[PDB]
């Protein structure tokens, strides 16, 4: 719900300019009139709209799941880096699986014992959950994943039938995943890729045969297998070295595409044709991902130097930068054009005319279900829990839920903020300081809502382009996350669009090489109110893919992008988890209605429980945080606050009396369309049944205290719709929709400008 | 649903937590004896759960060998609160849940597991630990929440509440279809399930249906019915034999219209008054024998008969209707006019069961006003009783 003034960029919003994401801060913007083309077919971006639930076999040791998860478990939240990931499992894996100590320890508790072995025709089938029992005594690790990553190479080399009992069932949650390929997610992606290998090399062909070499002709000893194995596992470890960094590999790799990229390839060297040939990389330079991506490193770092096993390595070793890319990565490849698909772009006009008023924005659908579980837990010590998903709380909100996603539906704010815009008088224009843009991109907010982090603050960093030194590490860096992830989505739907492109360099601040940038070319009208530019022709270039998209005429979203219930109900009844708890919420809600009549004040205060219209409480059960609702509310929500502020220091900074009267309209007339929206969820299933308990229990008070005959004031025009704008809030907040530090912000809002018309 | 746990007891039984023997030489093991290790094992409050687990064990346990059926357990089946509170209601259904959770246990497939290890004889333990852990799950994810309790009282209450009402709006009045449903006559005939509706929309202050009606709730549910008929200890009565302990006396005057309106309900006292020393048996569970001390029991029981004699209601009725008479008669509305007096041991004796003070329900009767400080259980106690 982020809104711009396209005139000035810098001035509205920094964190946007391409100018900012190159490294040029200054005052000096790219120059329109510089040398070389391209043209993007294809680029890497994440899935929208899926939450899986993947289950981990008797074995299998599937080598790209768990470099898969690894993944989805560094960004779904924050655990550090996804690098940082895998050296941790290096030192849990060589402190174990390489230690014979640990190996005799589990291989005396499984059967017989320590010291004698029994080649044991007695010895029956054991359970794989034991030896996680045991393991979580024996190596205290911290994420409980790796538990079974070695524990199913142990049952998958257990396995002539009789030991192993091979039944247990283990879940994990693929959810929402950040879109676009930051530079360090790419080094993450290889550093994924350096697991692949490893686990495919712990289940074997000679893993295989360890079961069959001890398979004839019949049951052996088993106090040495502590010894052999504990090395075995080291074999098939000492042989996967971490050889070239994943670092270096991206670091290079970029290098080169920036080379042959830029108009300028200076004396010394330009690429070879014999790597120019190599399968791939004429999709790859026509990759869109990998240049916001160059344009991340080179920014950060400052220079981009190279390995030098090329001019053959790379070309030979590797195209498996592409494997890492390909298989391993949520960010799998895709044609450009359908890319966007769920993007659209309308403006406003006047008479001539001129846009007014532009709206990029996302189809997104609601919905389906909200789903509500209570965890429990199976022993003692673990994060292994069956999730009963219990309904009809889970459907009694998931009731109150299809309205709002009615009423507050993308469509339908796109409607709300075109046909407003309008001034007195019509006729335009450049006056009031020109074409606003608004751009909702919910598929970014739900980032930050599902790191629990303000989405406010990275807006924030939108329209200054500073951060506050300050806040500590974890903190900033999910917010230039973020914060990347708004610029990225920006030059796909640009690009995407314009395909036609120059690629140029820069002075550079040093001078040190210079980060490569884009120039468009579009065909429209003679005349121009929009930000700076020639036009000199009817087309134009221009550095900003704002100014690029300005220029682009109203299009239809290809798909809704529905948004989905993940299936707690069919799986999990049966089966164990993943890290649930930081994804999903506590479920407990308490508010008060406060309200004066006949100077005397008297307060009901509402539980979670008594809403939905149950008893007692149950406070065991949990709600699934509903991260992608939250992102569309609020892109009305950051409609209405920030245009409220604005307005306000608009009506300060105009000195004009037929300006103001303007000003303190706009003001008013949206203002009463939330309280329209808010007043229609204030009835619902629970918002009436908020405003019977709250009234009712206003009445109970008001006739002990005194006399009954007051009640009357409550059924007032005013008081009977102040109840109604609450419950709406407060049906909102007892759901993942509204924070209630942003309700406060909004209700302000709705009281800074009086807001009230009685109206009959 | 949980394999750990199941090994760790089928091990613990006999022989080994690794090896596993056929064993024609392992005897028969208490019960009692694996309830003391679920203690350990489940660390419930309610040690209830651990019997209903077990028995289940003992019953898929049972070529007899390696259970020994020896043990006497019992519980206390007291004096219950008369009339079903709307939300009773839905505790009467969520109970029919448990009993279709438990009939699930027990089973034509519990039972054929006497049936394969029968053949051909006694087998390797470290299989059926595996085995009943699946047996238990097929048995639990074949009961399915399905239906909401809540949502059912409330649709079934409300759709009754639509064809009593002398209101029967534009929109929806019941199909014939569903109102010709078997047992629905005695349904809008159930003086419980009435106040019950009084109850429900006082404090919900609306209506509303699951909807999967004019059809589902004709066909499903009847098992309301089954809910209300079987496993809920408020079972069906006629309405003629409901009151049958409570009597009514009139004082009078003169003419004469009456003075004093005694209702009672006729309750015969003693017999005798119990005292018991509690023995435990083994130490962090509620399990006791309770030797009851007489000579004790005896004196005050009988100390406790003179007390009956006394006290008896008969006696209360007879002296409460001799005092209100005053000089030269003739009435009246003067003194404030016609008293009448209820009392309702039935009712009473709730708050002295539930440890709280008669006297504070009685107060919130007159007034008609709670006070709003006091915690959750505390006033939850006094409603229901003020309800009942």
């Amino acid at each position: 719900g982020f809104n711009l003034k396209v005139k000035d960029l810098n001035g509205s919003a920094r964190g946007l300019t391409q100018a900012f994401a190159i490294g040029e801060l200054k005052n000096q913007l790219s120059v329109g009139a510089l040398q070389l083309p391209l043209q993007f077919t294809r680029t890497f971006s994440a899935s929208m709209t899926s939450e899986l639930l993947w289950e981990v076999g008797k074995g299998n040791i599937d080598p790209v799941m768990y470099a898969r998860l690894f993944f989805q478990y560094a960004q779904a939240g924050g655990a550090l880096s996804v690098d940082e990931l895998v050296n941790q499992f290096t030192e849990y894996h060589q402190s174990t699986a390489c230690n014979p100590e640990i190996w005799r320890k589990l291989t005396a508790y499984i059967t017989g014992s320590s010291n004698r072995a029994i080649k044991a025709d007695a010895v029956g089938k054991v359970p794989p959950t034991a030896i996680l029992e045991q393991l979580r005594t024996l190596a205290p690790s911290e994420h409980e994943l790796f538990h079974h990553i070695t524990t199913d190479f142990v049952c998958h080399v257990l396995s002539p039938l009789g030991f192993i009992l091979p039944d247990a069932a283990y879940v994990y949650r693929v959810g929402r995943t950040a879109t676009y390929p930051n530079f360090y997610a790419l080094v993450d992606c290889v550093r994924a890729s350096d697991l692949r290998r490893m686990l495919t090399a712990l289940s074997s062909v000679d893993s295989k045969m360890l079961q069959a070499t001890f398979k004839a002709k019949g049951a052996l000893a088993p106090a040495l297998i502590s010894q052999h194995l504990a090395n075995a596992a080291t074999t098939a470890f000492e042989r996967s070295r971490g050889n070239f960094d994943a670092n270096a590999v991206v670091s290079s790799v970029l290098t080169i595409l920036g080379r042959l990229w830029s108009p300028s390839t200076p004396k010394e060297l330009d690429p070879s044709a014999r790597l120019r040939n190599t399968n791939g990389i004429d999709q790859l330079r026509s990759n869109l991902a990998l240049f916001i991506a160059y344009q991340d490193m080179v920014k950060q770092r400052g220079r981009a130097e190279v390995i030098f096993s090329d001019e053959e390595l790379s070309s030979t070793i590797i195209p498996w930068f592409i494997e890492a890319m390909s298989e391993v990565s949520p960010f799998k490849l895709r044609p450009i054009n359908e890319t966007t698909s769920y993007i659209g772009q309308t403006s406003a006009i006047d008479h001539m005319g001129q846009p007014s008023h532009v709206v990029v924005y996302e189809d997104w659908q609601f919905a389906k279900e909200i789903t509500a579980f209570t965890p429990v837990k199976l022993a003692n010590n673990s994060n292994q829990r069956f999730l009963d998903v219990e309904p009809g709380i889970s459907d009694r909100m998931s009731a109150t839920l299809a309205p709002i996603g009615n009423t507050f539906a993308v469509s339908a704010f796109v409607k709300n903020r075109t046909a407003v815009y309008e001034a007195v008088s019509q006729r335009g224009t450049v006056n009031s300081n020109g074409a606003e843009m608004t751009l909702g991109f919910p598929s970014v907010v739900e980032r930050d809502y599902a790191l629990d982090r303000d989405p406010m603050v990275a807006i924030a960093a939108l329209r200054t382009g500073i951060v506050d030194e300050s806040l500590e590490a974890r903190a900033s860096n999910d917010l230039k996350r973020s914060m990347f992830n708004y610029y990225a989505a920006v030059m796909h739907y640009a690009v995407a669009h314009n395909p036609e492109v120059v690629v140029s360099e820069h002075q550079g601040v040093a001078a040190e090489q210079g980060s490569l940038y884009l120039v468009w070319n579009v065909r429209t009208e003679l005349r121009i109110p929009v930000g700076y530019n020639a036009i000199e022709g009817g087309s134009i270039r221009t550095p900003e893919p704002l100014e690029a998209i300005a220029y682009n005429k109203p299009i239809q979203p290809s798909e809704v992008l529905q948004a989905k219930v993940l299936d707690l109900a069919n799986h999990t009844t049966s089966i164990h988890i993943w890290p649930w708890h930081e994804a999903s919420t506590e479920f407990a809600y308490e508010d008060a209605y406060s309200v004066t009549i006949r100077n005397k004040r008297y307060t009901a205060e509402v539980k979670e429980f008594e809403l939905l219209g149950l008893g007692q409480r149950r406070e065991r059960v949990r709600i699934l945080k509903p991260t992608v609702a939250h992102a569309i509310i609020q892109m009305w929500y950051s409609w209405f606050v920030e245009d409220d502020r604005t307005l306000a220091a608009a009506r300060r900074t105009s000195r004009d009396d037929a300006e103001k009267l303007a000003i303190d309209g706009r003001r008013m007339q949206n203002a009463v369309t939330l309280l329209r929206k808010i007043e229609m969820i204030g009835t619902t299933g629970i918002g009436a049944s908020a405003v019977h308990l709250a009234q009712s229990r206003i009445v109970d008070q008001m006739a002990g205290r005194g006399l009954i005959d007051d009640s009357s004031d409550l059924h007032v025009g005013i008081n009977r719709h102040r109840i109604r704008i609450w419950a709406g809030l407060a049906v909102l907040q007892m759901m993942g929709l509204l924070s209630r530090s942003e309700a406060e912000a909004l209700t302000k809002v709705l009281g800074d400008s009086n807001a009230l018309g009685m109206v009959v």
